């Protein structure tokens, strides 16, 4: 009857969903869940020892990643410096540090999943074994800070900049799948120790870093996102005063600036992929809304004097959630379909927080997600 401590996955919702498994409403997400455990069971966990190339720190063990709009310009001897091209993700950014975190951040959060719903310690191990080798161990482990994230050839000398801060927004979700295997046997005292150190120390970072001071001040989806990661992981470390305090600034700090008293988010619109931009920076909203209400906070009903609020940027979505493309008037150059579907999503959320508006009727008239899709789990009705 226990409900976890998690701080993004609603955790009343999740543990309603965990005691009906078994149930034919849960059953084939749930069955699909442990086959993509079993096969994280048979992956090697990866380090950023595995890149080729190293940070201008001379040291391995610092995270590096590129850029991933930025691109050889022809124009140019030697393609360098590399220019930006919105919304193209250059496969160059695969030789570094990015994907191989991806992929770990990934299991973790599958395998955390996996041993909730079905107590199976072989998946706490693997968590474990794939936590140990990215974080713990002197032998392969990142350091915690991104100096060096999202650094681009030819650009800035060498460093990298605030905008590498995006690179591990999935760790607010993996804190809480570590959570839900705090009583496995694997999940000892001595692994959650060392990742809160890690975690303090990568809060201690981004509070003096002038490299994460450049993402902190960022006037769109990186400065949100920046707000909601060091939430999460000053929750994370016990620094509860922290936690409330960003809270607490949040409205002021970026929803009443990023969002118009119409619903628009300026920044996000002018981008090649505005309708994925649009639905990137409210999926994060959310995040801090849940977050944030397990603290008493409300976050999601926060409204500036000039009606600007998460209400007024979904409203704004809305009617184009289920039309073609040619009703969308701003870019969208790829994941059309992706982008629409994640939008349901997006209105299943929000009725969590706002039932009365009837999201979940506008989202359920277009939405086609598999029964045995994750996403059934996490974002149920129970």
């Amino acid at each position: 009857g226990q409900v976890a401590n998690t701080r993004i996955y609603a955790a009343e919702k999740l543990a309603k969903v965990k005691e009906k498994a078994d149930s034919p409403l849960y059953a084939p997400a749930v069955k699909t869940l442990l086959r993509d455990a079993d096969k994280a069971l048979k992956m090697t966990p990866p380090s950023v020892m595995d890149k080729t190339m190293t940070a201008d720190s001379g040291d391995k063990h610092d995270y590096m990643s590129m850029g991933p709009y930025w691109w050889p310009d022809p124009s140019k001897p030697d393609g360098l410096p590399y220019i930006r091209k919105d919304g193209q993700r250059n496969p160059e950014l695969d030789k570094l540090d990015r994907n191989k975190l991806g992929d770990m951040s990934k299991a973790v959060t599958t395998l955390g999943l996996a041993y909730y719903f079905s107590g199976d310690e072989k998946y706490a191990q693997k968590a474990v074994d794939f936590l140990n080798v990215w974080f713990l161990d002197a032998k392969t482990k990142m350091n915690p800070h991104l100096t060096y994230g999202q650094t681009i050839p030819g650009k800035n000398k060498g460093m990298g900049r605030g905008a590498g801060m995006i690179d591990i927004y999935s760790f607010t979700e993996m804190i809480d799948a570590m959570t839900l295997m705090e009583n496995s046997k694997a999940f000892t005292p001595k692994v959650k120790k060392g990742m809160k150190e890690w975690f303090t120390q990568l809060v201690e970072w981004m509070q003096t870093s002038p490299v994460a001071a450049e993402e902190q001040r960022a006037k769109n989806n990186h400065g949100l996102a920046y707000d909601v990661q060091l939430t999460a992981y000053a929750l994370y470390t016990g620094n509860q005063d922290l936690a409330m305090k960003t809270i607490q600034e949040f409205p002021e700090k970026r929803l009443f600036a990023q969002i118009e008293p119409d619903g628009k988010q300026p920044l996000e619109l002018a981008r090649t992929t505005a309708l994925g931009y649009t639905i990137f920076n409210l999926g994060h909203m959310l995040d801090m809304c849940s977050i944030a209400s397990t603290l008493g906070q409300d976050i999601y009903n926060a409204t500036s004097q000039d009606g600007r609020s998460i209400t007024a940027a979904l409203k704004f979505l809305i009617p184009y959630i289920g039309k073609p493309q040619s009703e969308w008037p701003y870019q969208q150059i790829k994941e059309w379909d992706k982008k629409q579907e994640e939008a349901c999503w997006i209105l299943r959320r929000a009725s969590f927080f706002d039932p009365k508006a009837g999201y979940e009727a506008i989202g359920a008239q277009f939405r086609e997600t598999p029964a045995n899709k994750r996403i059934h789990l996490i974002y149920s009705l129970e």
